[PDB]
């Protein structure tokens, strides 16, 4: 079985919906603001990619009540992804064939330590109250959401670090090929929190160079870049079986034709690039067109930004696709980068143009012999692919082509 | 394709390798003992599944560096699986057809909570140290581990709360069905922590009724139980291609000939039994043999035990199976506790005997008319099936069957 795109929503730095998004893709607007938050937590990062949204009152308190903030941003992409795919309540809820499968990278830090806090002072567990487990568990982004949508078919998430969201997409895909699920909704959601960001800080990984220009500090490709540039938010797709989407009259974005996922087997910290060469060509495995486009992962990190293009340069030879670092628009959310990273990708494939690498001042060497894109470039795509990779060498590709 | 289980490995409340857990479901042996860090951080409930083994120099200081307790489990683990699969490391390392899929429930609240303690203190980002990500992430547990044993295939981590290694096995078998992969290490690990535990007696999910007779807290069935005893723990299986696994001479222990995974989209913190009746029915598909053993997910918690048993008087009618609830003897390792209990079903199926489902000391009036096996009984098995579910309504149940 195929399997299809029929609907998204999104809530990211760049913007709290698709029109959002689109907009800010195409005029190359940065989403990353500075941070007194992270300031005073005694961080040298600054900077991060918020959600500009006031989420109260947005979801019923009975349901809210259980979730942490990856939660709510899955929550209302999901939202927006239902009415995106013209699902009425009727044709995705108490359906066994229909699934979920949503995760975070981080889970919640903020409601882990919450916990632990409450714990220790004056009130103990009166204190931490009886919502706790489903704001911190790994799976919260998938259980928070299953239960309100009424979802019957599977309900777990994925959890593979900053490629969280993208193995998420490919093992929907997975349900539909195996004949088990006819809609799998697939994402993820990441909450934006001191608490997290001062553990990558503590490693050296977020940008500190730029905090008084923080719309310059996520600069993929620069060579003055010095790591990323935490952000937040949530991203949904729905993914549909090719036959049921059809029959239906569904709005089909892209047919999900590579899915790849591999492991380095090497440096948990620092990627081998072997294990993203095998993992783009695994998604590339029978797939007839050229790539037309490729959103990398490109974090603005020195080492992972070209290992990354030394992949693409032994995958693709000297036939490179457009390439464009949409991190140094957005930041790095996380486990919610891979779709809304798919997220980006489908949105220019759909409307045709490919968004700008920005913050490129001056181009690192080893993107010579590859087209990378630093300015927005209306053109015809057919075929995208988008990487994402995490901590502990996990790969994860997609590519996603018009029907 | 079909997937069997070639290997095992556990680390466990009841025993640190097959050998002596397998000799605790023979004894009935109690793994619960009185937590004095439990009672000292003012929980109610002090008792827990604690693994009784020093892990102090098991792992080169470069590996178990970025580990957090829950991965130290499954790697030991992990460990067992590939000697009792007789698995050298020229076969399944660097090789693309070998797989990782293994969780948490809950990742690492305690290194989650250091960070941020460490963070508040004079040092900051000093005081936190550049290991913390990978201690306290989501997916630790499969990017610990995929890293030093040189996987290639797929890695990631599937959560789920309370039902994370069961799905973790489940996807597992679908890579081998869709051919993607000849082996995949599937199961998990979870740190025991106040951190964590106090969360789920903030919720009341606790026993703390009996903190003075530890080893009769957990009493799954019993009228007078009272919430479950927290554990941790880990464990793995090796789940291999049939064809793979004949052509090497391997011990094959059982055939997953069914997976069910379901959710309830009803209520967060209870299950509704109509998810479980699908997850059981599912995994029962094609299956034609009869269910010889049922190990319940059984947690001794008022509502759920009863909740799942009703579930199986309606999938089994007229013709139920002899059921025993292990937690009565092993406290519930969360996102271990799938990966485990798979494990002592196929100890029960290899030895041919049923463990006792202990503490029973008044029969639930709603666990009536069933055979809930109470004493160790010597019985030829063929087909036995495994429960797990979480909270956010999440289902999964594996059947195994000998070859
Ligand atoms: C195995 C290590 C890997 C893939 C590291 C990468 C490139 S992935 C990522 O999101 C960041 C910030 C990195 O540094
Ligand atoms: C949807 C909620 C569910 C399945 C709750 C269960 C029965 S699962 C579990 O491990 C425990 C302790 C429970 O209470
Ligand atoms: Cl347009
Ligand atoms: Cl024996």
């Amino acid at each position: 079985k195929r399997a299809v795109i029929t609907g998204l929503g999104i809530v990211s730095s760049i913007g709290n919906n698709q029109q959002e998004v689109l907009a800010s893709l195409r005029e190359g607007r940065s989403g990353i603001t500075f941070s007194q938050e992270l300031k005073d937590s005694g961080m040298r990062s600054h900077v991060w990619g918020n959600v500009k949204l006031d989420t109260t009152g947005l979801i019923d308190r009975k349901v809210v009540r259980f979730m942490s903030d990856a939660s709510i941003y899955a929550f209302l992409s999901m939202e927006q992804a239902i009415a995106d795919a013209g699902l009425s309540p009727e044709a995705y809820q108490n359906n066994p064939r229909v699934g979920l499968i949503a995760g975070s990278g981080g889970g919640s830090p903020r409601f882990q330590v919450f916990g632990a806090d409450a714990m220790r002072g004056p009130r103990g567990l009166k204190a931490v109250g009886p919502y706790v487990v489903t704001k911190a568990m790994a799976s919260g982004v998938s259980a928070c959401l299953a239960t309100p949508f009424k979802i019957h078919g599977v309900n777990y998430s994925i959890s593979s670090a900053c490629a969280t969201s993208a193995h998420c997409i490919g093992n929907a895909v997975e349900q539909i090929q195996l004949g088990k699920q006819d809609i799998v909704f697939a994402g993820g959601g990441e909450e934006l929190c001191w608490e997290m960001a001062c553990e990558f800080d503590a490693m050296g990984a977020l940008s500190t160079k730029y905090n008084d220009t923080p719309e310059k500090a996520s600069r993929t490709y620069d060579a003055h870049r010095d790591g990323f540039v935490i952000a937040g938010g949530g991203g949904m797709v729905v993914v549909e079986e090719l036959e049921h989407a059809l029959a239906r009259g569904a709005h089909i974005y892209a047919e999900i034709v590579g899915y790849g996922a591999t492991s380095d087997g090497a440096d948990m910290v620092a990627p081998s690039g072997e294990g993203a060469v095998r993992c783009m060509k695994m998604a590339m495995h029978g797939v007839d067109t050229p790539i037309d486009y490729l959103n990398s992962h490109g974090t603005s990190t020195p080492v992972g930004d070209v290992k990354e293009l030394a992949a693409i340069r032994e995958v693709f030879g000297d036939k490179s696709p457009a390439i464009s670092a949409t991190k140094a628009m957005t930041g790095h959310s996380l486990g919610a980068a891979g779709v809304q990273e798919a997220i980006y990708s489908l949105l220019m494939l759909e409307h045709g143009f490919i968004a700008p690498s920005i913050n490129i001042e001056e181009l690192d060497e080893q993107a010579a012999g590859l087209n990378i894109v630093t300015e927005t470039t209306d053109r015809e795509l057919t075929t995208v692919m988008s990487n994402s990779f995490g901590f502990g060498g996990t790969n994860a590709t997609l590519v996603m082509r018009k029907l």
